[PDB]
């Protein structure tokens, strides 16, 4: 109980959590639940990851890792898509790594 913003930074070692947790409110903004998947209550984790190219835009949108079933781990992978007009634009090629979670529970 009461931690912080911060498990996705730990992912990055490197990155401020600053910068990072906006990646996190951009991404959960755009997340949805596939409806299919809560008839019977599937749930998990999906480490999903990008890149930001110096152009100020993003690309390689992918799962690297997961321990749930692939339509989760595509409903986590949408709300990258669609987060990815809405992160910031670097300086440089930056490549970053963020667990998204489902579950219906209270833990």
């Amino acid at each position: 109980s009461e931690g912080a913003t911060s498990e996705a930074q730990a992912y990055n070692p490197g990155v401020s959590n600053e910068f990072l947790m906006k990646i996190q409110t951009a991404i959960s903004s755009k997340n949805r639940y596939p409806k299919m998947a809560q008839i019977r209550g599937i749930e998990g984790e999906v480490l999903v990851s990008f890149t930001i190219n110096a152009d100020g835009s993003v690309t390689d949108i992918k799962v690297v890792k997961s321990n749930t079933t692939d339509i989760l781990n595509h409903a986590a992978l949408e709300a990258i898509k669609s987060a990815a007009h809405l992160f910031p634009k670097p300086e440089e090629t930056v490549h970053l790594k963020i667990p998204i979670a489902y579950s219906l529970k209270e833990d």
